[PDB]
């Protein structure tokens, strides 16, 4: 089975998933220079006024923190998108040490974290099916670096100690997404796909110019996860990122100057 590991990681995921060869893969290299601006591309709309988060759980690649999406409760629209995205889960991958654990990188710089708000499509009416679709899902990716903390990220951190190894969950209501957006909604765009198998070549990617900060006590507490259930041998959930994969027959778009 898949994971980050000698054995196991990303050099590995071709074998099962051989899309991850594929001409659309996720994540890439920003080059900031050579990003076109498009002037015809739209503010994104971030409408997470009504979110409702359901559970947080840790699936042994990542933690999840997921969200009604039976109706446009969070929804994102605009920017390069044609109709509405709900959001269905948010999660992040991060480093063992503040210099890496970002899947995007921008002019090769990889940052400490990068969260996943990942929205699906609603004309395709499931997830699933929007998995199977070329505009299926929108993730909104957000750099981390680590510095002055992020209010709005302490209430995840604090759970993150039930839910230690695969396969643990918790309730995780009434959390605001909010509260973990940077000033600016500048963003650079792309197609690509999701990150982790199956790989799947679905995912316009809107990733945001402006990193949050959090602290150095906030990503420690990422980096005491574990990749193993209980009762394994530990092994620290750390450095579970994929990194940048060929750029191929895509330009990126920037939605600024
Ligand atoms: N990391 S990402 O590109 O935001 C992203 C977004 C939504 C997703 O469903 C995924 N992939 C994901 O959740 N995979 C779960 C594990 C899995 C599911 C199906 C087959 C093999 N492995 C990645
Ligand atoms: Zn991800």
């Amino acid at each position: 089975h898949w994971g980050y590991g000698k054995h196991n990681g990303p050099e590995h995921w071709h074998k099962d998933f051989p899309i991850a060869k594929g001409e659309r893969q996720s994540p890439v290299d920003i080059d900031t220079h050579t990003a076109k601006y498009d002037p015809s591309l739209k503010p994104l709309s971030v409408s997470y006024d009504q979110a409702t988060s359901l559970r947080i759980l840790n699936n042994g690649h990542s933690f999840q923190v997921t969200f009604d999406d039976s109706q446009d409760k969070a929804v994102l629209k605009g920017g390069p998108l044609d109709g509405t995205y709900r959001l269905l889960q948010f999660h992040f991958h991060w480093g063992s040490l503040d210099g890496q654990g970002s899947e995007h990188t921008v002019d090769k710089k990889k940052y400490a974290a990068e969260l996943h708000l990942v929205h699906w499509n609603t004309k395709y009416g499931d997830v699933g099916k929007a998995v199977q679709q070329p505009d299926g899902l929108a993730v909104l990716g957000i750099f981390l670096k680590v510095g002055s903390a992020k209010p709005g990220l302490q209430k995840v951190v604090d759970v993150l100690d039930s839910i230690k190894t695969e396969g643990k969950s918790a309730d995780f209501t009434n959390f605001d997404p909010r509260g973990l957006l940077p000033e600016s909604l500048d963003y650079w765009t792309y197609p690509g796909s999701l990150t982790t198998p199956p790989l799947a070549e679905c995912v316009t990617w809107i990733v945001l110019k402006e990193p949050i900060s959090v602290s150095s006590e906030q990503v420690l507490k990422f980096r005491k996860l574990n990749f193993n259930g209980e009762g394994e041998p530990e092994e620290l959930m750390v450095d579970n990122w994929r990194p940048a994969q060929p750029l191929k027959n895509r330009q990126i778009k920037a939605s600024f100057k």
